[PDB]
């Protein structure tokens, strides 16, 4: 007896991530619209450009938090307590939004989910590898199955949560996200005690006695310096919300910038720079689906007969549809890796180029077919299949996605009804050209 040929413990972790992704993307599907609503009632005193910027920097901090969660679990608390307490924080963050509060609850909700996702997301994937020995060949199949559960939750969540918001309002809809995470906790807690190795209730590489102090010193210097920067900012008058967002943008971009300049000072690392740039730029476009495309859907689409948040379901839908195809394709000369990044960046560019057409053809004061966004997501997910689809590279994928959203925090403020065609054309064409450049550089990168 198995779970699709895999250890029974996989079903638990399958369902665990399935409901966490449910809570996350269900929230992402309506959070921007919710901020619009808080703005329209005068409760929240920001612009839509700022609200869009918040969404992007929100995502950036979540991925950045994922780079640290692996460390905390492996060295301090253990992977299983990390997943559990990570989930509790995630749940609380959604409960905060379900409460009878307004804009005041936003920062509290955001902080909880960032810390929570940081603990849970990288360690659930870790616990998946736990299910297998070193020798096991089923590993790639199990992770593929595990990925499928991730996409399932991301698919049904905007459908359920989005419809709930339409029927019973925002507070009820956010509570469904909280309930979704709660279900994941029940299955994880009681299912884990049956199938998970008790060895991972504790850290696998616990701090040696002499390691405690320097780690404590290192963290303290980071917090103090960060606190110091904020102090100076408020002194010189850079203390509006766009200022703090720019600070986090700088921090998010500085982290890979420093690590590169660190390692650079044989030099094949230099050859990874274009790949990392290509990764950042792709994630920038892909992550704008929940921000820019979510805005386009709500303002420019004939979606009068269905919840407009449902458009967020297209991303994991096309992933699930494309996956068995590419699974077959990579088994049936297979193109190199820098080539995949170059072509993947092109498809992302075409997705934005396509969106420039309806505005250029019909104008931007009317409403267009929902099929335009359908074709756009189909293009960028096609590009995803080439670039994105575990170990130590998990950090770089967390980093690349984090930097992209940080870049988005700046870029999405430029998007509006007046700048629609220009926004989609330039960045659309811009990504295609850099995809062409990467093709020219593709041969050198191979062999390094
Ligand atoms: C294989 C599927 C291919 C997917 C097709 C994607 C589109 C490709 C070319 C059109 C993009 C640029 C559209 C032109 C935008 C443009 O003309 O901007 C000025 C405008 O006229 C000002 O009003
Ligand atoms: C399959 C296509 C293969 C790739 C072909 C690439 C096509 C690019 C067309 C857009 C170029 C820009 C033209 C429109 C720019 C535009 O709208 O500018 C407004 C004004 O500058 C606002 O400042
Ligand atoms: C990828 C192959 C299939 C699609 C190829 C893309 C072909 C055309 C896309 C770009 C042009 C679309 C037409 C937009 C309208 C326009 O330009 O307004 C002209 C301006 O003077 C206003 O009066
Ligand atoms: C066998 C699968 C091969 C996969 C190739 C699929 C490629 C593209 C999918 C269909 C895209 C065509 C749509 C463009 C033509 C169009 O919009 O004209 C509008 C017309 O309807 C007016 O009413
Ligand atoms: C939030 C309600 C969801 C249901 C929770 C059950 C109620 C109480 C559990 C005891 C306290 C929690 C202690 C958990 C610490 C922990 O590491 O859990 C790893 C777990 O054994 C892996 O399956
Ligand atoms: C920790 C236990 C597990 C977690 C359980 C999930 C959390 C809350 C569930 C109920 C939410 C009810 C929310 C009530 C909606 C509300 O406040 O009012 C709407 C508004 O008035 C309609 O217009
Ligand atoms: C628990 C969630 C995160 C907690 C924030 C801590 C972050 C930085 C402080 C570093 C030292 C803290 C770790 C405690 C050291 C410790 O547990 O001792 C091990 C060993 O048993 C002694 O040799
Ligand atoms: C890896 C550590 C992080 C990297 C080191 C960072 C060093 C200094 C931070 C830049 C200044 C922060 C202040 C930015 C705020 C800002 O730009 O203000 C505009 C706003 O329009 C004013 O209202
Ligand atoms: C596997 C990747 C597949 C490639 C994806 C890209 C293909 C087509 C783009 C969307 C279709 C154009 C939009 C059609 C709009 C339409 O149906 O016209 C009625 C509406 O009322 C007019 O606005
Ligand atoms: C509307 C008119 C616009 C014209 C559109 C033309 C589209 C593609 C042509 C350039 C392709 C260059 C790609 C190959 C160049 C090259 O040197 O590639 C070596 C590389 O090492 C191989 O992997």
């Amino acid at each position: 007896k198995t779970f699709f040929g895999q250890p029974l413990g996989l079903s638990t972790l399958f369902m665990t991530e399935m409901w966490e992704r449910f809570s996350y993307y269900g929230m992402r599907a309506i959070l921007l619209y919710y901020m619009w609503f808080l703005i329209s009632t005068g409760d929240l005193h920001i612009t839509r450009a700022t609200a869009a910027s918040i969404m992007a920097i929100y995502a950036s901090m979540v991925y950045l938090s994922g780079t640290i969660g692996g460390f905390v679990a492996d060295r301090i608390i253990g992977a299983r307590p990390a997943v559990f307490w990570g989930g509790v924080l995630i749940m609380l963050g959604h409960i905060v939004l379900a409460l009878p509060f307004g804009a005041s609850a936003l920062f509290g909700s955001i902080i909880l989910i960032i810390i929570g996702t940081g603990f849970l997301k990288p360690n659930v994937s870790t616990l998946v590898g736990t299910l297998y020995d070193e020798h096991d060949r089923r590993r790639d199949a199990g992770f593929s199955i595990f990925v499928f559960g991730i996409n399932l939750g991301a698919f049904i969540a905007p459908l359920i949560v989005g419809a709930a918001q339409e029927a019973a309002g925002y507070h009820v809809a956010f509570s469904l996200a909280a309930i979704g995470m709660f279900i994941g906790l029940l299955v994880y807690y009681f299912g884990g005690k049956k199938t998970l190795d008790p060895h991972y209730l504790r850290p696998t590489d616990p701090l040696a006695p002499e390691e405690v102090k320097p780690l404590l010193v290192k963290v303290s210097l980071a917090v103090a310096g960060f606190i110091a920067i904020i102090v100076v900012m408020n002194l010189v008058g850079w203390n509006s919300l766009p200022a703090y967002i720019n600070l986090l943008t700088i921090v998010a971009i500085a982290i890979p910038v420093f690590y590169f300049a660190w390692m650079i000072s044989h030099l094949r690392v230099v050859s990874y720079i274009p790949l990392f740039i290509a990764a950042v730029l792709f994630w920038a476009i892909e992550e704008q689906g929940s921000v820019v495309l979510a805005t386009f859907a709500a303002e420019r689409v004939d979606s009068s007969w269905f919840p407009v948040s449902w458009f967020q379901s297209l991303n994991p839908l096309f992933i699930m549809l494309y996956t068995p195809f590419f699974a077959w394709l990579w088994t049936a000369n297979q193109p190199s890796s820098p080539t995949k990044f170059a072509v993947g960046l092109m498809f992302a560019g075409l997705s934005f180029l396509l969106m420039a057409i309806p505005g250029a053809l019909y104008g931007t004061s009317g409403k267009v077919s929902p099929l335009w966004l359908v074709g756009s997501w189909a293009l960028v997910i096609l590009g995803e299949m080439l670039i994105s689809p575990n170990s130590q590279m998990m950090s770089m994928w967390f980093l690349s996605s984090s930097v992209g959203s940080a870049l988005n925090a700046q870029l999405v403020t430029l998007y509006n009804a007046k700048s629609e065609v220009a926004y989609f054309s330039y960045f659309g064409l811009g990504s295609v050209v850099l995809g062409i450049v990467l093709v020219f550089l593709s041969k050198r990168i191979q062999g390094l």
